[PDB]
This record gives structure tokens, C-alpha cells and sequence, in this order.
């Protein structure tokens, strides 16, 4: 088959211009995320019962935008928020950070397959992310990573506050 590698994924710097509770659910926010393109995607993100809507307005996050729109709960989300898990007693959630001084649309890859041009859109059927996702794991350092390798931007490395040896996931 075709190669799985994280270049396939379209990850971009993203920044949250507007945060709302989702109408018709308790634990998501509908957000407006500036991703470097013209107009603002709309994100959808199951943090409500995590993060504070405050820590989430104007905050740079890192984005997935090569996924199969998806209407969740009955608005449709253009992509989704990467984050670090860990399923303790109760699950523990932080939304990646991208490295100080990033900009909304920068490019975001994986340390060797920068070059590489992501998939159009992917195809669930395909479970290319699931598949990569086998080898996402955040580092004791607390850096993101794909088979022990950073996750970055010109900038630098894309990291979480505090879940080391956490999962990479979209909730």
C-alpha cells in the first residue's frame, strides 16, 4: 500500500479568535481558529470540562486540517485541536503548544518529513491517522512526538504543559 507517514497529515499553528459553547452540548466549545487562510475555520472541541474558556480566547494551538469535515452535535467542524492525554482515574487533557513566537498557518511536521505533501483529505477508511497515531507519544520532556521524534515548526518544537509519556489525540 501507500507509505503511512506523518507528512500526510495537513498540521498547521492555529489561533483561537472566539470560543462558545456548543449549543446542543455540555462538554464542547465551537471556536473560530485563524489557521493562516482567509477566512477563520470553525473547531469544534470536547474541552469544556477541561480547559477554561479564558485559556483557550487568543491562545495559539496546533491544528489538524486535512480531515473530512464533520458536523459534531450539529455544527460542522473543519478540523481539530491536536492535544496530550492521559486516561488516569479520570482522563487529563492539555491542547499541544506550539513553539513562543508562532504564527497562525505555519507549518507544522514532524522532524525529517517536512518536505512531504498531505493527503487532500483523509480517508477514514484508510485510518492513515489512527495508524501514525500507534507511534504518537508525548516524551518525558513533554514533547510531541511520532516514533521518538519532535513534532515542530521553524520555530521550534510543539509540546503540552505537563502530560509526559501522554497520548496525541482529537477527542
Amino acid at each position: 500500500p501507500e507509505e503511512v507517514i506523518p507528512s500526510r497529515l495537513d498540521i498547521r499553528v492555529g489561533k483561537i479568535i472566539t470560543v462558545e459553547k456548543h449549543p446542543d452540548a455540555d462538554s464542547l466549545y465551537v471556536e473560530k481558529i485563524d489557521v493562516g487562510e482567509a477566512e477563520p475555520r470553525t473547531v469544534v472541541s470536547g474541552l469544556v470540562q477541561f480547559v477554561p474558556k479564558e485559556e483557550l480566547q487568543d491562545r495559539l494551538v496546533v491544528v489538524l486540517c486535512n480531515l473530512k469535515p464533520q458536523k459534531m452535535r450539529g455544527v460542522e467542524s473543519q478540523g481539530m485541536l491536536l492535544c496530550a492525554s492521559i486516561e488516569g482515574i479520570n482522563r487529563q487533557v492539555e491542547p499541544l503548544d506550539p513553539p513562543a513566537g508562532s504564527a497562525p498557518g505555519e507549518h507544522v511536521f514532524v522532524k525529517g518529513y517536512e518536505k512531504g505533501q498531505p493527503d487532500e483529505e483523509l480517508k477514514p477508511k484508510k485510518k492513515v491517522f489512527e495508524k501514525l497515531q500507534a507511534d504518537f507519544k508525548i516524551s518525558e520532556e513533554c514533547i510531541a512526538q511520532w516514533k521518538q521524534t519532535n513534532f515542530m515548526t521553524k520555530l521550534g518544537s510543539i509540546s503540552c504543559k505537563s502530560l509526559k509519556g501522554g497520548n496525541i489525540s482529537l477527542e
